[PDB]
């Protein structure tokens, strides 16, 4: 099954990380949520009771992303990721991807990060 | 079998959508469609009779990304996926992604979508 | 006097709008503001007290993009220039840009807005 | 004054250019309107009625640019400050900028263009 | 085995084009290239004579797309493919994708084109 | 007087350069060139005679960037406003920026170039 | 005189701020300069020694942004234009602009900064 | 195992290059790292002793993009990939790859480079 359903280049101000500094100052974090999900019967349907509602996806991440200041990326991820699958079961499988395009590394990159896969159960 | 034909960043307004509200202002739907089909034939002889014109795969696109008004994108990819199967034989599979960079959603991302893979049978 | 301190790109989701629909599913709202301050003595001083705090600003512009939902962007930007105008002395002229990147206009561009320029009395 | 309405990165595609093949295969044509108005009493009562409506401008570089094929970017851009120079008393100088992306010239550039700016008598 | 060379983005004017207007005018050609190749003997050694020399493929690249007007870009795409892979046997397999950022198609995308994998045999 | 003629992003391979190892590697020269003149008569008329041929003044930027190796862009670009005011009487002033966006300076930045400015006498 | 010598994007990470968690953490600082300079004698000549020269200005502004942490963009401003216009007669004045693209202000924006305009005397 | 940790965009000025003119002047590389690491109890944890540190990983690729010229961009990934995967024992496989966006060759191009994918022993 190849059908998916995203959102990208999401971004939210937060505090996480593991610096002292880092999470007094605080810094843009940029997700992008990828699902398996399979739609051909809302393609065929056209009912939106036969898909995922995406908004309510970009409200989950939101919570969670400008919610209780963690230390890692993979903390983040994981709860996103946990909590996408909890709610939704058309969603065969959740990845996670989470960028820091500022971290306090001195240096010029484009940005670091993480991405997590995690099938639903 | 690798080869693809592509049409990349097509852009049309439209107004689907399952808000009220969206099917009455509207807005810009981009779409990315990826055709399978081997290519060494054309390749070969050089003869665009053996192999698929874009133009019309463009024109087919349009014509549904341009129509009626519908609610779901999931909807808008399958009319799209299963009218190129039909007139095509040489597609031995249609993936058809479709992003709303600006929903109704509260918030900052890239945009919202779903991609379908649909082969040809 | 050439010197000016600067915000730019700033973005805001909003519900601003002279159609009904528009402020129901609302849209970002992208800002560029442009004050006119003399830098020599701060930056002879190194004093921030010696020129106009940014984040102050943006604070100012934040809660009036992200508040009560009006008609117009000129509106909009009368309420920030005249903000930022009182509250600041060193401010000898404000510059407020407005775009409105996806209005309700059946078309392909890049962005629709206004820019008012300023001065402090 | 230095208030001013604009619409940017206009894109039609038409078929005007001095060249016969240009005018039979087309190109997407890139339009900057850039509108001189006084904006306070806008910015003061907040009603539309007190500005210049940009839908109604696009529509009206929109049925220049998509209308009979002319030969120079010169002379459409010469129709459409023309153009709202009329229908809008309000708008005291008229900039219009166009762009060809893709010309006919051999080479490797950004694009190549115009652009006027017209006083409403 | 994952290692590759890779040249992207490359960008010539040429005239190829099933349509008699297209080859009259011309058009920028953008052609992405992937090599399959095992790196590790040349990352060992660091001799440039142990791995294969990306601006012999350009040249080889270049050849071809500033030369004599085909007709489709399947043709170009295999002449390429099928000439990297006979002068050089560390290429496993050639990878040629072609794209028509600005066809005679009306509309707004970013690009049409094409993609082939070959092996070395 | 207000209107110009513009070429931008004008990109050639050159070997200009102080030092020996430039002139001998080479790099992207990157050139904007904007033209003074008056386009009314040429927006009146729609004839190309009433204007300057931008495709002329493309080759004429061409012909020198792509010429014999000289030291300074400053000197590329006073060549470059000094053949276009010659040919050309319409244009009553020539502005030529160049651009090494990759000199053999050792840091971080977009790039580094001059803008000359040159009225037609 | 509109002649002028440019050094654009310039990036360096450094720890200035007026907030401690800033100094401590850091970030990257960009930085445009723009210097008034005559270039017609070196467009004349075409020797280097008629004009001035980047890379000396680069590492002058590099010096001064990777150094000593101070407060205010104001100051390290303040600092380069002061320090161009000592060294070099022929820079009659020096535009500094620079820009703090992550700032520890809570929100969406492309980037916060100041800009000063300094004569030579 | 499809969790990874990335660093994207890096971009370090060298001296390595088979060309002696190459290696006088320098140029800039850019290089993306990805690393395959199981993310699951760093996730569960929340903490950094669970999941490898991106600033080490940026500090070890940094010292040999910015250390001694070498030759072959092959031999600058090999010892990245080599060096990762050595300090590492949470990293199952190393990807490195590395672009010459403006290398010695005569053309319009986006960048040519190479991609190793190791697997950690
Ligand atoms: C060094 N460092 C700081 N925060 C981090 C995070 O969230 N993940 C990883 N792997 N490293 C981090
Ligand atoms: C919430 N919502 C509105 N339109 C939608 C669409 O086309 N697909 C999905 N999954 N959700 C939608
Ligand atoms: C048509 N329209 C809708 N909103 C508008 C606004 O804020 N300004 C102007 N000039 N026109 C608008
Ligand atoms: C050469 N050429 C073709 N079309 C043109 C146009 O519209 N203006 C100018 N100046 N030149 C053109
Ligand atoms: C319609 N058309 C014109 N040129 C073409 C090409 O090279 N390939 C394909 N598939 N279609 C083309
Ligand atoms: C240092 N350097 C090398 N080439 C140069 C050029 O063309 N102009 C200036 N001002 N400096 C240069
Ligand atoms: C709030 N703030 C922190 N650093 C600053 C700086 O350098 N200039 C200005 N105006 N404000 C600053
Ligand atoms: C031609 N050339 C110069 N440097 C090179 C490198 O690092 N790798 C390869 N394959 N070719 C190179």
């Amino acid at each position: 099954m190849q059908d998916t359903i995203f959102l990208k280049g999401m971004r939210f101000y937060g505090y996480h990380g593991a610096l002292s500094a880092e999470n007094e100052i605080g810094q843009i974090f940029k997700v992008d949520v990828t699902l398996k999900v399979d739609l051909s019967e809302a393609g065929r349907t056209d009912n939106v009771i036969d898909t995922v509602h995406y908004g309510e996806v970009f409200e989950e991440v939101k919570s969670i992303m400008e919610g209780k200041a963690v230390n890692l990326l993979e903390h983040l991820a994981e709860r996103i990721a946990n909590r996408i699958n909890s709610q939704y079961n058309r969603v065969m499988e959740t990845k996670v991807r989470i960028t820091k395009e500022n971290p306090p590394i001195p240096g010029h990159y484009d940005g670091v990060g993480i991405e997590i896969v995690r099938e639903n159960k």
